[PDB]
């Protein structure tokens, strides 16, 4: 009943069968997760048409994750702020209901390999225990190069909602800002 | 007591001035709403390249609005339904919270003058009594033709919240709505 997540055996909506061969490994490498009774986790993927140090460079900044993501009002880094492991960021988050600051921690941040991961420690009360952590990648298509992005996550679903349904709320969070992602980095490319 | 807003007298974000001039009156006819203690509303605009007809076809299907919008997980009506002003609709969102569910008024529908309009009666925590309107226009300047969509709304701010919170929940959700409505109805058209 607790067992590693098998990201790495299904192909992600938003990639292609050639982009999943050529990433499964990173897949089972940096997103796999633990889920027992009670927790959903996630694989998301996003084309990028822009430089992976392009994309890197938005995916990196711990400190403004509102350059890419919607629903946050702001984002606050404390004082001897530097971007390492561990340090922590309270998010305001917009939720239509009055909300906590989200605190977040920074889990991962590896400037060579392109992965980044965080968790929610404090703040959200339904969607508990997040943890999330994102890669970025190159790939070719003939010549033809371009960026893929994969974030997954890990989540208890609160007493009384379905596998389906926290995921469905996660998942269609996660796609939109990686749309927006895309459209943020595909413009500072041009 | 209320107040009339005046979403006429603001370009909304995105639109030109000579866009402006032509919608004005439309805006100030169809998207007036009165606003007392409690209540907010905005006005959005989407541009959208693709023939109004295509667009307007998307934006008229009450039943249907999982077609355009995120954070539906589906939309049940009535078994004969009949799509007529007074129609209702259910819309069970995704929201992370246990089986929400909005019961939705359809308030106006226009194919002449491509408005439509509705109201959540209940079920929806985050935008109580929320009304919107929604306006299709067709525009053309130095020969190029595209389509503009309104949409605008009134919607009470939850206790303990401010007006900025409130609108800016709201608007990014029918912002980014408009941006799907704009991909699916750009695809259907390049169909063509």
């Amino acid at each position: 009943t607790t067992t590693p997540t098998t990201h790495h055996l299904t192909i992600p909506p938003g990639l292609t069968q050639p982009e999943f061969q050529e990433l499964a490994h990173s897949i089972s490498e940096f997103h796999t997760y633990q889920v027992g009774p009670g927790q959903c986790s996630s694989l998301l993927a996003q084309r990028v048409h822009a430089p992976l140090p392009t994309v890197w460079s938005v995916v990196r900044r711990f400190d403004k994750p509102q350059t890419y993501k919607h629903f946050i009002k702001s984002c606050h880094v404390e004082d001897g702020f530097e971007m390492r492991v561990g340090c922590l960021r309270d998010v305001n988050v917009i939720s239509g209901l009055p909300a906590e600051t989200s605190t977040e921690r920074l889990d991962i941040l590896d400037d060579e390999r392109h992965v980044t991961g965080f968790s929610i420690i404090g703040g959200e009360h339904r969607l508990r225990n997040y943890r999330s952590v994102t890669t970025v990648h190159e790939y070719q298509n003939h010549g033809e190069i371009w960026t893929v992005v994969l974030e997954s996550y890990v989540v208890d679903m609160p007493e009384g909602n379905t596998e389906e349904d926290t995921r469905l709320f996660a998942d269609t969070v996660v796609k939109l800002n990686l749309q927006k992602l895309a459209s943020v980095t595909e413009g500072m490319a041009r």
